[PDB]
């Protein structure tokens, strides 16, 4: 095992995404927005396992990475492909918009190691992949949600499956010895609050304590994955700084919340854990794919500074804040840009900035009374509703775009304003 997967390597090109990609292209007008999306159809995403028929739909798990090899060879250097180990019973359990195959009152747990996990395993350990580096995102939006939403019922059913789930397949693969393993852990706008934070650090700790290997089962943590919070508030830098009176965290955006970028709380992830036991080798992810923020939406554009405008905290940092959206709870089908590509070793910590979700794949179907044949428990859930208001503040607009299909399937309209809101923008 390396201590960096990314260095040294270049990153996967996952070519069924940039069908989608080049095809939206051609399909463009305006000359300039195509040869943006043409340039960004070249930079690596992850691939998500998001079902047990995507291990063998398509070319499948072994033809992306047979494709690997091929771009190994042909280029001289390693390659890192990023997966996405994404199908727990019970999942997605606090929304709707991506509810799994699986659930655990249907044995569920169950056919999660054995169809889902085992056959992954196995095609990992062929040993034509030995020379790749290999990235496993472990489960995307699960652990967080047994830390503030246990109150849910469905979560609250889940809490073994998960653990159980999760322990399992980071045992069974930390025997391939290419394999990097990154559990997610939400973004700063989910466990940002101080005891959010404090119990996230409290329940990921005995969840790898249990593991085979230990504190030595994981390479480290990946946060932001398929949100669109910024990598830097530039012009907020301290949330102590005190405005109108009171300090800026107590903005109604953030609510006492005193992590407002993602750099800043990936790096209090990285110190607590490593103050926990956790080796220093630990690593975070972050993705970048939807944080850039360029662009204007939601009735403003990017800030170029703090705002001129002291009369309020709120008025302040509404005014500076590069995250425009009206709550920081709107995770659906937000109308946000492009953000930093990817990158080995950005700073200190940060193992790689990661395209984790793909940039032009929705996040949920915006109408009821759709149903997926592919996802059959993909359902309509209100923060997608482009008319509705926020299910979390009702006080606020979801923010969501409209004529979203169901979370995977390619969005056509909100690839072209994450394009044209790229920063640093598009270079064709
Ligand atoms: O085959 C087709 C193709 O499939 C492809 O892959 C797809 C795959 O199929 C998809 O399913 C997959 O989707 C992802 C979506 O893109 C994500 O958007 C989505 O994840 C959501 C999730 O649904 C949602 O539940 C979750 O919610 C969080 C939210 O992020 C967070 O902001 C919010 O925060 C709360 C916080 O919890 C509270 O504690 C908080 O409290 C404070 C309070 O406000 C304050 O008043 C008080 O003082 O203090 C309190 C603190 O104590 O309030 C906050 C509200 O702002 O909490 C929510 C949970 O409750 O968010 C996530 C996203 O972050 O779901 C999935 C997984 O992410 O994507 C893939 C790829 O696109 C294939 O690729 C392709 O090949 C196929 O063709
Ligand atoms: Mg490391
Ligand atoms: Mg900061």
């Amino acid at each position: 095992m390396l201590d960096n997967p990314f260095i040294g390597a270049i990153g996967y090109v996952n070519p069924d995404w940039a069908t989608n990609v080049i095809s939206q292209a051609n399909q463009t007008a305006d000359p300039t927005l195509a040869a943006q999306m043409r340039k960004v159809a070249t930079y690596s995403t992850a691939v998500w396992l998001d079902r047990i028929a995507a291990i063998t739909a398509g070319r499948g798990l072994r033809g992306h990475l047979d494709e690997a090899l091929r771009q190994m060879q042909q280029a001289g250097q390693p390659v890192v492909i990023t997966l996405v180990i994404y199908d727990l019973p019970n999942r997605d359990c606090s929304a709707a918009a991506s509810n799994g195959e699986l659930l655990v009152a249907q044995n569920g747990l169950a056919r999660y190691k054995a169809e889902f996990i085992d056959p992954i395993v196995a095609i990992l350990s062929d040993p034509r992949y030995a020379g790749l580096r290999i990235v496993t995102i472990i489960e995307p939006a699960s652990l967080p949600n047994l830390v503030t939403n246990l109150s849910i019922p469905a979560c609250a059913e889940a809490q073994n499956a998960y653990i159980e789930g999760i322990r399992y397949a980071v045992n069974r693969l930390r025997t391939i010895p290419n394999v990097y393993i990154y559990l997610d852990i939400a973004h700063s706008g989910w466990l940002g609050w101080d005891n959010n934070f404090n119990g996230a650090v409290n329940l990921y700790t005995q969840v790898v304590q249990g593991m085979d290997q230990g504190f030595n089962s994981i390479d480290g943590f990946i946060t932001n994955v398929a949100n669109y919070t910024p990598l830097e508030e530039p012009y907020l830098p301290d949330p102590n700084l005190t405005i109108a009176g009171q300090p800026v965290r107590s903005a109604s955006f953030y609510e006492w919340n005193p992590y407002f970028d993602e750099l800043d709380y990936a790096l209090a992830l990285r110190n607590a854990f490593i103050g926990r036991g956790f080796p220093s080798t630990i690593g975070m992810l972050i993705d970048t794919s939807r944080n850039g923020w360029g662009g204007c939406s939601y009735g403003r554009c990017r800030p170029t500074g703090p705002s001129s405008d002291t009369s309020s905290v709120n008025a302040y940092v509404d005014g500076s804040r590069v995250d425009r959206r009206y709550h920081r709870g709107n995770w659906c089908n937000q109308a946000g840009g492009i953000g930093e590509r990817p990158q080995a070793a950005p700073r200190s910590g940060i193992d790689a900035y990661v395209w984790v979700k793909p940039p032009g794949e929705s996040d949920g179907v915006s109408q009821p009374g759709i149903v997926d044949p592919d996802d059959p428990n993909k359902k309509f859930d209100p923060m997608c509703d482009p008319n509705g208001q926020s299910r979390y503040n009702s006080a606020y607009p979801t923010g969501a775009l409209p004529n979203a299909p169901h979370a995977g399937r390619w969005f056509p309209q909100q690839f072209e304003i994450l394009v044209r809101n790229a920063y640093p923008p598009i270079q064709p």
